[PDB]
C-alpha cells in the first residue's frame, strides 16, 4: 500500500507541482524502516511533462521498496526558460523530502534522482552543479537541505548543442546560460554515481547525449554503469528475468551494488 | 559432447596455433543442424594469450549451441609486430573453418568473432578491414574465403593512442602502420554487428575505447549494443552470470542464434 500526496511547492518565485507516493510500512506499530526514495524528473522535451513511460517506472521502482516523488520541473511554456529555475526546484524538492523524512520514513542517505529525456538534462546538470560548492552558490542551491546519493538516466538529453533541440533559438529558450548547455562539461570527481541507459536506435533523443555524459564520468572515474540496448524494444514503456523489461532489473541490481537498496 | 582439435596453421610465413572445439551431433528426431561457431581472440596485452576469462566464456557459449575455435594470434614476442600478421591469421582461420564446415556441421553464415582486451583490438580492426574490398587487398586477405556475421568485444583495446600502450615505442612495436591504431576509424556501414561489454571485475584499458567503437558503429548505422556494468563478489559473481544472457539475447535478435 501507499499514500498519494499532491502538492504545489514554490521556490525562486517559480511554483511547481509534485506528487509524492509514500510507501506504507509493513505495520503502523513497528519501528519504522526508512525506505530509499527516487525523485523522477519526467521527459517531455521541455514543453510538457511526460507520464507514459514514467508512471510504469514509478510503479516498478516502488515494488522494489522505495518511495517515489515526481517533480514537474519548469518548462518553456508561456515564454519562460527552464533554468536556473529547474535546478532550484529540484533542490527545493530534495529539501521538502527531508522535511517529510520522519512523517513518511524516508532514508535521506538514499535519495536517488532519475531523469528521462529532458528530465535527464535537469538531473545530469544537477548532478554536476549540486556537487560543486562554487556552482551551488552561483545557482543558489546552498539555501536547501539534503543531497542525492546517485542518479539514474534514461535516454537523457545531456548536451543542448548535440541535436536536441533542433535550433539555436530553441536552445536559448531553454536557457541563455551557456554553462548549463552541456551537462557532461560539469562532471567532476564529486559527481554522484550514475546508471545510464538508452537505446541504440533512439530517434527522439540522439544517443550521442548519453555517450557524452558517460565519457565524462569515466574520465573523472566516477562510479558509472551504462547500457546501450541494441533493440528499441528495451526502451518501450513498462508493463535476469526473461519475462520482464531488462533495464529496471539492471538498475535495481546496480542500486544494490551501490548500497542504496536492500 | 565435443571433440577437441589442436592445430598449428601457417599463413604469411607467420605460424599460429588454434584449438577447435567441435560440438557433437546428437542422434535424434530433430532436423539436421549446422551450428554457429565463435572464434575467440584472447586477451593478454599482445605479450601473452590469456585463458583465465576466455575458457569459461567458451564453455558458456558452447552450451548455447555453438562450436568454438581459439586463435592464438601474433604476439610481439621475439621482437615481432602484431600486424598485419594477426589480421591475416584471423582471415586464414575463417578460411580454414570453411574447409572444415561439412565435416563438423558448421553454419558459415553464423561465424561470430569474439575479442577480449588486446584480442578485441584484433577483432575490432578485422571487422573494419575485412569488410572493405580495398583494405582486404591492402592487407592480403583477398586470398581467404569466408566471412564473419558479427562480433563480440569484451573490454576491448580499440585505439592504441587512448591509454594503452603507455609508450610510443610500445605502440610502434604492435604496429608502425598508424592506419591500424584506431579501430573506430575503420568502421563503415559494411562493418558487421557488434555486442560490447565489460564488468566491474574486468581489468583492461579505459572504457572510452569501447565508447569510441560503439559511437562509430552508431554513426554508420550498424547494429550495436554496449553493456558497461562498471569500470573497476556475490554481486561481481552475478555480473559474470548476467552479461552472457544479454549477449545471447542480442545474438538471437541478430538471427545468429535460436
Ligand atoms: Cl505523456
Amino acid at each position: 500500500g501507499m499514500q498519494v500526496e499532491q502538492r504545489t511547492l514554490n521556490t525562486a518565485a517559480h511554483p511547481f507541482q509534485i506528487t509524492a507516493y509514500w510507501l506504507d510500512q509493513i505495520s503502523d506499530f513497528e519501528t519504522a524502516v526508512d525506505y530509499p526514495i527516487m525523485i523522477i524528473c519526467p521527459g517531455g522535451g521541455f514543453t510538457y511533462h511526460s507520464g507514459r513511460e514514467e508512471a510504469p517506472i514509478a510503479t516498478r521502482m516502488m515494488a522494489a521498496g522505495m518511495h517515489t516523488v515526481v517533480l514537474n520541473y519548469q518548462l518553456i511554456v508561456g515564454d519562460q526558460s527552464v533554468y536556473p529555475w529547474a535546478l532550484q526546484q529540484l533542490g527545493a524538492t530534495i529539501d521538502w523530502i527531508t522535511t517529510q523524512a520522519s512523517a513518511h520514513h524516508v532514508d535521506c542517505q538514499r535519495i536517488i534522482l532519475a531523469g528521462f529525456s529532458a528530465g535527464g538534462h535537469v538531473v545530469a546538470t544537477y548532478n554536476g552543479v549540486a556537487t560543486q560548492p562554487e556552482l551551488r552558490t552561483r545557482y543558489h542551491l546552498d539555501h536547501y537541505q539534503g543531497q542525492h546519493a546517485a542518479i539514474i538516466l534514461g535516454y537523457p538529453v545531456i548536451d543542448l548543442t548535440a541535436g536536441f533541440p533542433t535550433t539555436s533559438a530553441a536552445r536559448n529558450q531553454i536557457t541563455t546560460d551557456a554553462r548549463l548547455w552541456a551537462a557532461q562539461r560539469l562532471v567532476t570527481p564529486a559527481s554522484k554515481p550514475a546508471f545510464v541507459w538508452q537505446t541504440a536506435t533512439d530517434e527522439s533523443v540522439p544517443p550521442i547525449n548519453s555517450l557524452k555524459y558517460v565519457q565524462a564520468m569515466l574520465q573523472h572515474q566516477v562510479a558509472t554503469a551504462y547500457h546501450l540496448f541494441g533493440s528499441g524494444i528495451h526502451g518501450l514503456a513498462l508493463a535476469l528475468n526473461d519475462q520482464a523489461a531488462i533495464w529496471p532489473q539492471l538498475a535495481l541490481r546496480w542500486l544494490q551494488e551501490q548500497g542504496l537498496l536492500a
